[PDB]
């Protein structure tokens, strides 16, 4: 019934995430977000986070949608030392690119073995959001923007342009004016610190 559009529409969904360790911020913010099999295809440099890619889909380039994956991330900032950024992405990349919806983490057991084909459009879509996903319960306060697992995954099968790049986040304000001059048609935003309520926090923790 439903399409993404009106999905996206009814929930009050503004903002897709991506984080990424600065090191790789000018190579996307030129040429814009790339999978690992492409990233290797041209063989360009960057730091990546997850080795293996269980999820069987490195022509996929990983978003969250209206907040990151807190765990995922929060993991990999205690490993590689240095200042993170999140990419906010335009909704739009939702319909106007390849994507497909897992309601978990797509290395998940739960989710690895099921027919792609059957991940994408908006059933797929309005999975994301249940009551109850493999036993993650969604709080009744919850709000509508926000998946019922903070590490439910969007796979994009293609290139998403810079042009889908509506802001980057950055952990201080020494990155932010760093990127500002290298690209000052683009908005980067930063906290003053990071211990107030921000994108790097817990999800439970940020709407508490
Ligand atoms: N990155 C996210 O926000 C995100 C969202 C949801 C789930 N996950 C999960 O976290 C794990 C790690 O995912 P990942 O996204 O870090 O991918 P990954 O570990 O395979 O590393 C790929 C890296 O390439 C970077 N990259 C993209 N375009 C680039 C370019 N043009 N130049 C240089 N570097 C570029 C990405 O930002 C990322 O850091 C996976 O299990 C994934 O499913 C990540």
């Amino acid at each position: 019934s439903m399409t993404i559009q009106e999905i996206i529409q009814q929930r009050n969904i503004r903002s897709l995430f991506h984080f990424t360790h600065s090191d790789n911020l000018t190579s996307i913010l030129d040429n814009g977000l790339m999978s690992r099999s492409e990233l290797d295809n041209e063989n360009n440099e960057y730091n990546c986070n997850d080795e293996e890619r269980i999820d069987g889909h490195p022509d996929a380039i990983c978003l969250s949608v209206s907040y990151p994956n807190a765990k995922m991330f929060y993991k990999y900032r205690c490993l590689k030392p240095g200042d993170w950024v999140i990419l906010e992405i335009n909704p739009s990349v939702l319909w106007a690119k390849d994507c497909a919806f897992y309601p978990t983490n797509a290395a998940s057991n739960n989710v690895r073995f099921i027919n792609l084909d059957l991940m994408k459009g908006a059933e797929a879509f309005s999975a994301l959001f249940s009551e109850n996903v493999f036993g993650i319960q969604r709080d009744v306060n919850l709000p509508s923007e926000y998946t019922t697992d903070v590490q439910a995954a969007i796979l994009v099968f293609e290139k998403i342009p810079p042009s889908y790049i509506i802001s980057t986040f950055h952990p201080n304000k020494e990155s932010a004016e760093h990127f500002k001059r290298l690209y000052p048609q683009t908005i980067q935003r930063y906290y003053d610190n990071l211990n107030a309520r921000t994108l790097y926090s817990q999800r439970h923790y940020y709407l508490g």
